[PDB]
């Protein structure tokens, strides 16, 4: 599966983004992660063409009541990327 | 049922809007969560009529003694968003 | 019981000040939360009457020697606020 | 084995870089790392030339979408080094 | 006993300016803490002339390294400090 | 054994300085503490002559890719030292 994910500098723009991603396509909310400095992402997961309009969805509504930091799909990440970061379809991490 | 967030710079704040909230309205204080650079946001659950005047009550005493950073209701999250963050009508969540 | 704060930039003016609110009124200290950014918090309880001397102690020797953030009793906080925040009468909380 | 590093300001940039590494080269995604302020680390393992593609491969995406702090190759890192942070072949660490 | 407190900007200033009260009076360092934005902070106990020459000794010496936030003594802190900071004469505590 | 320790903006600067103290001197990398803000430290312990040579080698290596914060040897660290701080021959500690 894709992945997509918008980072934002404010929670609550976050959690409006994550709302609407997942309201906009067949994409599945995975995990969040916030790094300090204010700074927190999510990701979702679907096909590429959901993870497109989610992350569109989520990017548009960041803006409205936040500060988007970054957005982004990458349609096919290496395996890899599930053993380090909370981009996994099965709670598989980020808590340590 | 309804969500309705609040984000301040500093706790102090934050901790005020929230009795405000809560005093103003029928809705539930379900957690609260702080991302560093000292950002701190609270969640309520309730109708959406509550989560609108909880959310006004919570916005103007947070002002009056701190800095809100966003104020915002969502009608009706995705069931997705209690998974991954404290806005989950049952001790779910956020602590990990 | 009452609920008084303070928060400090610098944990040096904050446990001076708590030393200051503690010894200048009967308020028990019951918790401390950082937010990071380098932001903390000090929670009393007692009567309306001695929380407001207490942070009004606080305050002015925080002043001396920091940065005092903010300052401010609420007479009758929300049940609400004891599950969710460190200002609680017994050991209930805020460790996670 | 050789270590790659990048560093990114966002964890979007961060996740990229390192899909980027690991699909440019035989190098393998050990362990990640942040420490505040935002700033996010990815490390690699494999062999001196991989980690020059994996991480020239890492730079140029994090650019293109974030902002890098620094890339860098350690051609062969002390062992010391796997005691105390997450370059290592084996989930040894990093969680504390 | 007393307390003595150092504040600093920096981990290395701060371990210099510990070994230097230490070594300076009898006090005992008993416990350290940070509180993000790269403030940390050390607490020691003595008599109040060691606590007085302890943290002039440590600041002198953080100065001449690093960045001290703030040097100050309280000459008789209240017990209720011990439950909630890690200034105690046994291992009671700031690990949470 | 003398103490040295390196304070470095970034990881990858603090990561590429630590294979360069240990590398260059007979020094054992003890621990590594990170603070907020994006500021990590790396201590090393050995004879004294070797944490001059250690840290000397560890600072060039820092300011070629990173930021410095500070460099620093302690030739005889008082013991209370490692009772609090990730400096000490034997994993005691600096996990909480």
């Amino acid at each position: 599966e894709a992945l997509g994910m918008i980072e934002t500098r404010g929670l609550v723009a976050l959690i409006e983004a994550s709302d609407a991603m997942v309201k906009a396509a067949r994409v599945k909310l995975v995990g969040v992660k916030q790094i300090g400095g204010g700074l927190c992402t999510a990701m979702v997961r679907g096909d590429v063409a959901a993870c497109k309009a989610a992350t569109d969805a989520g990017a548009a509504a960041a803006q409205r009541i936040g500060e988007l930091v970054s957005v982004h799909v990458i349609p096919r990440p290496h395996g890899d990327l599930e053993e380090v970061f909370p981009i996994g379809l099965k709670g598989d991490s980020s808590n340590l």
